[PDB]
């Protein structure tokens, strides 16, 4: 008789067992390389091995094939075998047939479409199982992905939420993010993304294959983010005007970013910058399954198009001119990937940083990497996919030319600066920050740091200067808010007998992340002064909020700038600091017992730090677990400059665990304002 069946279970279980339980909506999820349980059921009489031939086969692409790897066949039997997509009797009672799929460890990832046909006399039955998404197993000793500690795996793949760190190099600010990666209708999101890519475009059926390795969809994914121009997902823009959209400041997450781009026909979303297309990597390739986690560098060296000497030409003030040079970005943002490298010598498993802004090349302008971050440690340059990019990000040197008043530039000595300061990423499984700087660089000459330069060809730096014993700085003294007025100081020390007669001149500008510097918010400029012997001079600088308020931007960062000049035997000291200016904090209440599906509310709040009226404001909150939709509140009145501004979102957490609950706060006069809360979601019943 043939045999024929009622329904399929693919199950509930494998999510946990596959670390995709949240994942497995209406769909089954699983990662690579690793069984999976399958309870086919059958009407009347139970499978026989003594008759019943089951084979079973499944299929990726819109081009599946055996050779491409994007398809195959394989017979039920009792063990394991060759070929590893196997199929293998678990159990049998009354008419169901309890089994066990394995794919292999180097399986493409995406949808498969998994079909049963019999042979069971000589009469073929034959039809559609169902379908499964296929992903990267960083559980999967064998997957090319693979994370020793479970640690690791469970910050770098499955946790939804974490930190960009933001600000100053001397203030560092963590904006929290919500990646959401295993939020509703994401995962099917990330697919169409890479059914939507360039290469898929040209083939499908060669780049469904590529797919299996982690450098390819790494490089795919990335890539798709906002460079590549065509398709993609975020427009950038920079020129501090983002009226028709939502301004890059304003994300608290990647999921809205996400579903904007696929619910308007795949069209570039209204404003992204680099930290915002790390966090978007970031989202994606974890939804795929390679562990990532979005990293951030300070005075980093960008559109330098691999130059490892920047020189700027700079007035008898400090001044920049070149309007044909690149500025150092206070900070630029990437991602670091995990996975085994087998297109390169051996050695080079580990973190590869994916750059998906695009960088002005050495021809035309495009993404990055990935490049092993060991390679850009040990000076490897010639290591595949933008080593000189990346080296030149966290290793650039600056020299700074004063320019004397007969066609003349004279050198100026600049402590203040060092490209590739402070390389920051979230710890594991903690929200403290751990700095990556040691994973990029050695310490300054050591000897495995000119090792490393020897082999990237950079030397030419430092042991030198011109010494005359005076050093500049400058400090703050204090934390200071957005809305204040505030003073910073020039500090001069000289260490030695003579008694100098100098010029200085100080100059606060306002600036943005990447670098662009506004107007003046604040200068002193002195012409005769006196700095005594062995002693310090303190120089005060007054920056008021009406005079950073018009031109501010929402990283809220002043440039302060000062020159001083020793005339007797023409000696420039150089000294910089972008400052960080707070915002007042989000207070979060929680209100209720926290349990799943049960209401929960969260009470939000600030009080406004500025002398005048915020108008417009509103709040926006989200946290993958805790909405399945991100939530607004409007308040209706002016918030005056004295008082706070209060109100209650409702919430319905779906699931159990930790989840950070991410707040923004948006106003006429304040914006980008940020706040997290960490809640830990309990059972119901
Ligand atoms: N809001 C804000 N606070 C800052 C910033 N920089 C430093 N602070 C805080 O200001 C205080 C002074 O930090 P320092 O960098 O030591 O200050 P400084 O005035 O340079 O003094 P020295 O370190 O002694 O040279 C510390 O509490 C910092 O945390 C900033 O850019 N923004």
């Amino acid at each position: 008789e043939l045999v024929l069946e009622r329904c399929d279970l693919e199950l509930e279980t494998n999510g946990r067992d596959h670390h995709t339980a949240d994942l497995c909506r209406e769909k089954l999820v699983v990662r690579r390389g690793q069984p999976f349980w399958l309870t086919l059921h059958f009407e009347g009489r139970n499978y026989e091995a003594s008759v019943d031939s089951l084979t079973f086969s499944v299929v990726t692409g819109p081009a599946p094939s055996q050779e491409a790897g994007t398809k195959a066949r394989f017979p039920l039997r009792d063990a394991v075998e060759e070929g590893d997509w196997t199929a293998t009797v678990v159990d049998q009672q009354d008419c169901t047939l309890s089994l066990q799929l394995t794919t292999p460890a180097n399986a493409p990832i995406g949808l498969y479409r998994l079909s049963l046909e019999a042979s069971t006399g000589y009469q073929g039955s034959s039809f559609v199982l169902g379908h499964f998404i296929l992903l990267f197993n960083a559980w999967c000793p064998a997957d090319a992905v693979y994370l020793d500690s479970e640690e690791e795996r469970q910050e770098y793949v499955l946790t939804q939420q974490g930190f960009i760190y933001q600000g100053s190099a001397k203030f560092i600010k963590n904006i929290p993010w919500n990646f959401g990666q295993f939020e509703d209708g994401i995962l099917d999101i990330c697919l169409i993304l890479l059914d939507v890519n360039p290469k898929f475009l040209k083939n499908a059926g060669r780049d469904c294959s590529r797919r299996s390795s982690p450098v390819y969809v790494g490089r795919v994914v990335s890539g798709m983010v906002n460079c590549n121009d065509d398709q993609g997902v975020l427009l950038g823009r920079w020129d501090n005007n983002y009226g028709d959209g939502v301004s890059p400041m304003s994300w608290i997450g990647s999921v809205d970013i996400l579903r904007r781009w696929k619910n308007h026909g795949c069209q570039r979303v209204k404003y992204g910058q680099c930290w915002v297309f790390a966090a978007v990597a970031c989202t994606v390739l974890r939804c795929l399954g390679i562990p990532t986690r979005v990293v951030t560098n300070y005075n980093s060296a960008h559109d330098q198009n691999s130059n490892l000497l920047i020189e700027y030409f700079r007035n008898e003030f400090g001044e920049i001119q070149g309007d044909k040079s690149e500025m150092i970005w206070n900070f630029h943002c990437w991602v670091e990937s995990w996975m085994t490298r087998p297109d390169l010598q051996p050695g080079y498993e580990g973190w590869q940083a994916l750059d998906p802004t695009p960088q002005e090349k050495s021809e035309g302008t495009y993404c990055c990497g990935p490049v092993p971050v060991r390679a850009i440690k040990e000076g490897d340059l010639s290591t595949k996919y933008d080593a000189p990019f990346v080296f030149a990000e966290v290793n650039a040197d600056v020299v700074d030319w004063i320019q004397q008043d007969d066609g003349s530039v004279h050198k100026s000595i600049n402590r203040s600066l060092i490209v590739g300061l402070k390389i920051s990423t979230k710890s594991v499984g903690r929200d403290e920050r751990e700095d990556i700087t040691h994973t990029y660089k050695y310490p300054e000459g050591s000897s495995e740091e000119r090792e490393a330069f020897t082999r990237a060809n950079h030397l030419n730096k430092l042991a030198e200067k011109e010494e005359t014993g005076m050093a500049m700085r400058i400090r703050v003294g204090q934390s200071m808010n957005m809305g204040s007025d505030f003073d910073v100081f020039a500090h001069i020390t000289n260490n030695t007998a003579e008694e100098y007669v100098c010029r200085l001149l100080l100059c606060a500008r306002t600036v943005s992340y990447n670098g662009i510097l506004g107007p003046e918010c604040g200068t002193k400029y002195l012409l005769n002064l006196n700095l005594e012997p062995f002693s310090e001079k303190s120089v005060p600088l007054c920056i008021l909020y009406e005079k950073y308020r018009d031109c501010l931007t929402e990283s809220n960062l002043i440039k302060v700038r000062a020159l001083l000049v020793e005339p007797v035997i023409n000696s420039y000291l150089l000294a910089e600091r972008d400052l960080y200016l707070e915002n007042p904090e989000i207070k979060i209440r929680i209100l209720g017992e926290p349990k799943q599906k049960r209401k929960l509310v969260a009470e939000v709040s600030l009080q406004n730090p500025l002398p005048v009226a915020l108008e417009g404001c509103t709040f926006t909150v989200e946290g993958a677990g805790l909405t399945e939709e991100q939530k607004t509140v409007e308040i209706p009145d002016p918030v005056e400059a004295g008082e706070e501004v209060k109100v209650r979102m409702d919430l319905l957490p779906l699931h159990m665990g930790l989840h950070k609950l991410v707040v923004n706060f948006e106003s006429d006069k304040l914006k980008a304002v940020k706040g997290f809360r960490n809640v830990i979601i309990g059972p119901a019943l």
